[PDB]
């Protein structure tokens, strides 16, 4: 096969994906060892699924696992009576989610599962693929001569063969796994051909931040979660939480070996320690460093220039109204908190208009890191901790470290009810979501 | 002192520059050691000027040397009444250059002898200095943040406390020295106090050629000899021939000390070799490597934001007059040739049209490089060795390698007569030098 690993891609012919996945139990060769991994179409990571503005997208899921499950089109602005957060399909059953894929949108989006109370096993266990949105900006020469991979970045550990089961702490923390991969392989090796790179960025992990660092390299930033960057940012670093997204061009500068590293990073997870007193709740402080892949640059490498511009940010009207959700945390009861309450199901939490903006302030009272994601309406963050974000993108993730607050500009699209939540799915099942009901 | 030497400025006031300079033999320290120079100023390099558009400039030149001499005032579109070729200032004589900065117009240029026959030992020995015409691009933040600093590029050799005399060898071939200084000093150290430098680079040279390269790091254009670059280009590294320009940006990318490197360059020089035949000249080569300085970053740089644009480039009318401008030369004899003739300072060899624009194909036909230098009439490189040039910007000299053409878009400025020739000075004064006449 080609020395670097990526999903087989599933592409919509004359307009129209039509695809039948089932959910299963599925032996694989993971890293090298076999296990069973639930998956989508036999596969993990599932299959990308790549399509173009305006495309009729068909997909039936076959339901073969012994639990209930549905499909969250993570990041689609697409109406919540498809992208339907309540809807279970039985074991056994299937389900057909049809939409039309929105004429002003390009990136990288994934499905995954999002039945309440069931996401971070099915999740970890390996139900997760990507969609890309192939955009008329792809044939810009900057973009169209760059060597493109889609990283899906997904840790896993296995017991027996089979996932390893949630431990109390995994519900509290959100479970990490010791295998660190890259499209389900161990540290692949990537061959560069050409000397530009664009590289899709998805963290599809239950927990684990992935921050970035490419040996000797910056990397240079052209979409977040839900579209492009209005031009290209350089950065030295980049954090991508659970449930982001990136889009990067890589500029490689000299023949040799670079490391695409996940640096130190303390997201707040904790432990327990005895002392001589009794068990008290401790730090676990930042992840080891990890080695993402082996990235080989061609001899003589002469990158592309950089695009100059990307896409416009759309100007938004100013806002009807400002909401404050905060979030709090009860650790050792594992129970997460938005305005002091649970998800229900049956509550709806805000009622907005369609077609207005508001304006989101969410705030972390918490101790650890928590990404937030709003269903079915991206955003544009403003600022984060007081700090005036670089650019003006489209993003359905936020992160919130302790203590900070986002300022979030969120144009309701689509009429419905929908919901916001910690992309920590743990934290999800165990509460931090709530209702929005869009009129 | 500053760690870092640069000359000494002389500023506009209140719109004048009003300065009477000395030309004369100055015994000071010089890479060590102590000799006898000739300075402008009293200083090696002369003082760099530094003004405006429109400002007026009223320089008095005192020649306090044994032979005549006179100012180019290279670079600078104005009249050839006043940057006046043909003028002789008498030893003991006083003259008066009397102009106004034009309107449109930024960048480093410079003040050097041309008196025909007597430029390379006059220039070879120290008389030279910098003229800055500041912007009010200057006040964009990606530059005004910028720690600016200049650079002229010079090389000595010493006999005796004086310059070196000239040898037959160095009429053909123009004269390199082995003291290979910056600001008239020997490998200094450049102590960075901000992540962003903006460097004015000069060769005042000569002969030799500088290869620029800064280890570690790319450069990024911002200027050419006689303006700006629309927007600033990345290389990896940059050519300076005799008396070109540039101005470059560096973004320092982490701590420690970087060489700035004129890396071996083989502009054609020869030597002579009798390997029991006889006498047969023979190429010197590439020049050996040399440090120019040594640059040390800041503690943990973070660089500007590279500007986005810089100056637009003005659209040209279309040309009326395409000239061919042929180099040859007679090594053996040290003399040099323009269309098969040698300067003659009473014969117009072209006559063109004020406010018209030309194009000239200047071809060389030699063996060696040479830089062709037009007086007056500022340039826009198109193409040089079947080449589109990358950028648009004014420049005033161009270097062409053995064979090739350079094509040239020339819009002719200010009537009168004025001159271009080979800026290896030894070849102009060997003959490499025309006329031009505009009416
Ligand atoms: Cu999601
Ligand atoms: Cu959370
Ligand atoms: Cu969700
Ligand atoms: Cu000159
Ligand atoms: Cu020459
Ligand atoms: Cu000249
Ligand atoms: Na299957
Ligand atoms: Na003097």
């Amino acid at each position: 096969g080609p020395s670097f690993p990526e999903p087989k891609v599933v592409r919509s012919q004359g307009g129209l994906l039509s695809l039948k996945l089932s959910a299963t139990p599925t032996p694989l060769a993971i890293a090298g060892q076999r296990a069973t991994l639930l998956t989508y179409g036999g596969s993990f990571p599932g299959p990308t699924l790549r399509v173009r503005p305006r495309d009729t997208v068909r997909l039936t899921l076959e339901n073969r696992l012994p639990e209930p499950t549905n499909l969250h089109w993570h990041g689609l602005p697409i109406s919540p009576k498809v992208d339907d957060p309540f809807l279970e399909i039985p074991p056994g059953e299937s389900w057909t989610y049809e939409f039309t894929v929105p004429k002003e949108l390009a990136g990288t989006f994934w499905y995954h599962p999002h039945l309440h109370g069931r996401v971070a096993p099915q999740l970890f266990a390996g139900l997760l693929g990507a969609l890309v949105v192939e955009s008329s900006l792809d044939a810009i020469p900057e973009l169209r001569e760059a060597e493109e991979h889609l990283l899906v970045l997904k840790d896993l550990a296995l017991q027996g063969g089979r996932p390893a089961p949630h431990t109390p702490m995994d519900w509290m923390n959100g479970k990490e796994g010791d295998l660190v991969l890259v499209n389900g392989a161990l540290r692949p090796t990537l061959v560069a051909q050409k000397a530009t790179l664009r590289l899709r960025l998805l963290n599809a992990s239950n927990a684990r931040y992935y921050r970035l660092a490419l040996q000797d390299h910056p990397l240079y930033l052209i979409a977040a979660d839900g579209g492009f960057l209005e031009e290209p940012l350089e950065v030295s670093e980049l954090l991508l939480a659970p449930g982001e997204r990136a889009e990067v061009l890589v500029r490689l500068r000299k023949e040799g070996r670079f490391l695409l590293q996940a640096l130190p990073y303390d997201r707040g997870a904790m432990g327990m320690m005895d002392m001589g007193g009794m068990a008290h709740a401790m730090p676990q402080g930042p992840s080891r460093p990890e080695t993402l892949l082996y990235l080989i640059a061609p001899k003589n490498p002469k990158p592309l220039p950089l695009p100059k511009a990307l896409s416009p940010f759309p100007t938004l009207p100013a806002p009807v109204v400002t909401r404050r959700l905060v979030l709090t945390e009860d650790m050792m009861a594992a129970r997460f908190f938005i305005n002091g309450q649970v998800f229900d199901h049956r509550r709806v939490d805000l009622k907005g208009q369609a077609q207005t903006v508001e304006v989101w302030e969410v705030e972390n009272q918490g101790d650890m890191d928590h990404p937030f994601h709003l269903h079915v309406h991206p955003f544009q963050v403003l600022s984060v901790g007081g700090r005036p974000f670089p650019y003006r993108a489209w993003k359905d993730v936020v992160n919130l470290k302790a203590g900070e607050v986002a300022r979030l500009l969120v144009p309701l699209r689509e009429k419905g009810r929908t919901v916001f939540h910690c992309h920590i799915v743990e934290h999800e099942d165990r509460g931090m979501m709530g209702v929005l009901e869009v009129g």
